[PDB]
């Protein structure tokens, strides 16, 4: 699909509300989005989307725990480079 850049503004320390999973090619896939969360309210990131980069950082050959940890500690203006899935 077509790559796009999705931007969020994270000012609080609450869970972003994303659950990730890696598939066979180690592609990072959005497994779940927390209903009513900041992400869900914006409507720009959806289950099945492939995340290629976070804050410009390639997710390649990083584990799920690593990425979730990264997501838990991010604040301010952040981005996901994603390939949406329909």
């Amino acid at each position: 699909g077509r790559v796009r850049l999705v931007q969020f503004q994270k000012n609080t320390d609450e869970p972003m509300g994303i659950t990730l999973k890696m598939n066979e090619l180690n592609h990072c896939i959005v497994a779940r989005i927390m209903h009513g969360g900041m992400i869900h309210r914006q409507g720009t990131l959806h289950v099945g989307d492939e995340i290629r980069e976070i804050n410009g950082i390639s997710v390649a050959n990083q584990t799920v725990e690593q990425l979730q940890k990264m997501l838990r500690e991010m604040r301010g203006s952040i981005t996901f480079k994603i390939v949406p899935s329909y």
